[PDB]
C-alpha cells in the first residue's frame, strides 16, 4: 500500500496526490511529472518503474543529457487531473515572463528512495506551482488533511513556502481563505520556538504555530534533512503533526479549537492548489518538495501513522548533487573559457566584479592572484564547493542579482547560500559546469566578459540561449598564483 491507500481505507481519501519521486497509490503506473530541455524546448514524462515503484530518473538523465532541465507539471496520481503547472502572478507578480512564477530545475534535489535514484523539487525563491481550478479538494468549512515530505535544510523567511489549499483567484480574499503547509523560519506572523524552521499552518493573513497569533511554545523547530509535514483542518479544529521522514513517527505540536479571531471559524476555503509559494503568490520562499498529497476528511491519527511508517519505508536518503570532474579542498586551481572566441580568458575580477580576463605567464603576480581560486567546501552544502579569492582571502565568488561578485563571508546563511557551487560534468563536455546550489536552474556564465548565474533562456538579458553551453563550461587548470 502507498500514501494514498492507507488514505483511503481510513475514508479520508486523497483528492489530488504529488510527487516526482515514487507513485503514492500502489497500482499507479501513469506520468509522474513533465520534463523540457532548454536545447529544444521538447519535453518528455518520467513515470515509476513499476506500478506504485519508484520514478525511471534514468530517462530524465538520458532526456537531459548535454544540456539543462525544468519540471513543467507535477502530474495527480489521484486521477482528479489537479495537476500541478507553472504558477500565474496575482497579489504579486513572479519573477518570470508576464508575471509568472519560475518552474524549478529537474536536478537541485536528487535523492534515492530504498536504493533507488530519483529527483525532488528543488525551489529557490520566485519559483512555484499552482492549480486554481481543483477538482475534489475541499471548500468552504469542509474537513481536509494533508501531508508533504520537505526538505528540513532548505527554506528561508520569506513568504511563503507552502503546500495546501488557496484561494482560487490567486489573491488574498482574507482570512479563513486558506488552509496549507508551510515549512520555514518567518516571523512576519506565527512561528514556534528556537531558531526554526517551523511546520506551519497558512490560514490567510496568517501562519499559525498554535492557537495564540504570533508566537507559540508548542510548535518545535523541526529541521531533519527529510521533514513529514502533517496538517489537517476541520470544523473549529485542526492539528500540526511532524516527523523525520526518515525515522520515527509523527509528534502532535498542535491540536484543537481553530485561532479565536475573526474569518478563522468556520473557515472560507477555495479549494486551489499550490505549492511553493503564497495564496495571493507571495514568492519569496524556498523549498524541497519530495512528495505530498491533500484528502477529503478528517484523517485520524493512525491513518497518518501509517503514511508516516510507510514513508519511513521509502527510505529517502541524500542523493549525489555533482557529477564531472570536481575538486578537493583546499585546491588552487584556475578556470579557464572553452568557448570558441574567448579561449585564452580565465574567470578573475576586478574588485568585486567577476569577469573573464586574459591571463597568461606575462601576466603580473596580481592578475594570476584575481585569476587563481582556492576551492573549499561548500558554504552551504558540503557535497558542493565555494570559490575563495587567492589575491583577496576571506572573501568568495557568489551571485547577487544574479551576478557573480568577490564578497567578503559575512558568516550569515544568505552569503553562504549565494556562494555554493555544484560541479556538473560541463554541457559542452569540456571540463565543468558550476551549477548554483541555492538557484539549480542557474550556472557559472559568461556574457560578454562578465560573470552571472545564468539560466539557459531567461528573462535577463545574459539568460540567453546563444551560446549558452559553451558559456557554462570551464576546463579546471593549474593556478596561475602557482
Ligand atoms: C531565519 O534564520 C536565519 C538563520 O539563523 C536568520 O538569519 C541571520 O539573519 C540576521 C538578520 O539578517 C543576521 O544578523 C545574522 O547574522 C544571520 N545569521 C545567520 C546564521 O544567517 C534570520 O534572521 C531568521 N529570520 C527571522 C525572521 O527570524
Ligand atoms: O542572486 C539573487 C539574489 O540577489 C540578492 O538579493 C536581492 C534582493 O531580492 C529582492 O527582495 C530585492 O530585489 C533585493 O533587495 C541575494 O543576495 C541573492 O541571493
Ligand atoms: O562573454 C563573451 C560572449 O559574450 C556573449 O556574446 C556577445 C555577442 O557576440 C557578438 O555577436 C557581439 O559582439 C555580441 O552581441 C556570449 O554569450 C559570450 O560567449
Amino acid at each position: 500500500m502507498g500514501p494514498c491507500d492507507i488514505y483511503e481505507a481510513g475514508d479520508t481519501p486523497c483528492v489530488a496526490a504529488h510527487s516526482t519521486t515514487r507513485a503514492l497509490y500502489s497500482s499507479f503506473s501513469g506520468a509522474l511529472y513533465q520534463l523540457q530541455r532548454g536545447s529544444d524546448d521538447t519535453t518528455t514524462t518520467i513515470s515509476p518503474l513499476t506500478a506504485g515503484g519508484i520514478a525511471d530518473a534514468s530517462a530524465q538523465d538520458t532526456f537531459c543529457a548535454n544540456t539543462t532541465c525544468l519540471i513543467t507539471i507535477i502530474y495527480d496520481q489521484s486521477g482528479n487531473g489537479n495537476h500541478l503547472t507553472q504558477a500565474p502572478p496575482g497579489g504579486f507578480d513572479g519573477p518570470d515572463t508576464d508575471g509568472y512564477d519560475n518552474l524549478a530545475s529537474a536536478i537541485g534535489a536528487p535523492v534515492t528512495l530504498n536504493g533507488q535514484k530519483a529527483y525532488g523539487v528543488f525551489m529557490s525563491p520566485g519559483t512555484g506551482y499552482r492549480n486554481n481550478e481543483a477538482t475534489g479538494t475541499a471548500t468552504g468549512d469542509e474537513a481536509e488533511g494533508m501531508y508533504a515530505v520537505l526538505d528540513g535544510t532548505h527554506y528561508n523567511d520569506a513568504c511563503c513556502f507552502d503546500y495546501g489549499n488557496a484561494e482560487t483567484s490567486s489573491t488574498d480574499t482574507g482570512a479563513g481563505h486558506m488552509e496549507a503547509i508551510y515549512l520555514g523560519n518567518s516571523t512576519t506572523w506565527g512561528y514556534g520556538a528556537g531558531d526554526g524552521p517551523w511546520i506551519m499552518v497558512d490560514m490567510a493573513n496568517n501562519l499559525f504555530s498554535g492557537a495564540d497569533e504570533g508566537y507559540n511554545s508548542g510548535d518545535p523547530s523541526i529541521s531533519y534533512r527529510f521533514v513529514t509535514a502533517a496538517v489537517k483542518g476541520g470544523a473549529d479544529k485542526w492539528a500540526i503533526r511532524g516527523a523525520n521522514a526518515a525515522s520515527g513517527s509523527l509528534s502532535t505540536y498542535y491540536s484543537g479549537a481553530r485561532p479565536d479571531y475573526s474569518g478563522y471559524n468556520p473557515m472560507s476555503k477555495e479549494g486551489a492548489i499550490i505549492l511553493g509559494i503564497g495564496g495571493d503568490n507571495s514568492n519569496g520562499a524556498q523549498g524541497t518538495f519530495y512528495e505530498g498529497v491533500m484528502t477529503s476528511g478528517y484523517p485520524s491519527d493512525d491513518t497518518e501513522n501509517s503514511v508516516q511508517e510507510n514513508i519511513v519505508a521509502a527510505k529517502y536518503v541524500v542523493g549525489s548533487l555533482v557529477s564531472g570532474p570536481s575538486f578537493t579542498s583546499g585546491e588552487v586551481v584556475s578556470l579557464r573559457v572553452t568557448t570558441p572566441g574567448y579561449t585564452t580568458r580565465y574567470i578573475a575580477h576586478t574588485d568585486t566584479t567577476v569577469n573573464t580576463q586574459v591571463v597568461d605567464d606575462d601576466s603580473s603576480t596580481t592578475l594570476k592572484e584575481e585569476a587563481s581560486w582556492t576551492v573549499v567546501t561548500g558554504l552551504a552544502n558540503s557535497q558542493c564547493f565555494s570559490f575563495e579569492s587567492v589575491d583577496t582571502p576571506g572573501s568568495y565568488i557568489r551571485h547577487y542579482n544574479f551576478e557573480l561578485l568577490l564578497n567578503a563571508n559575512d558568516g550569515t546563511k544568505q552569503f553562504h547560500e549565494d556562494a555554493t557551487f555544484c560541479p556538473q560534468a560541463a554541457l559542452n563536455g569540456e571540463g565543468t559546469s558550476l551549477r548554483s546550489w541555492s538557484y539549480p536552474t542557474r550556472y557559472f556564465r559568461h556574457y560578454e566578459n562578465v560573470l552571472y548565474a545564468a539560466s539557459n533562456g531567461g528573462v535577463q538579458t545574459f539568460d540567453s540561449k546563444t551560446s549558452f553551453n559553451n558559456d557554462v563550461s570551464f576546463e579546471i587548470e593549474t593556478a596561475f598564483a602557482s
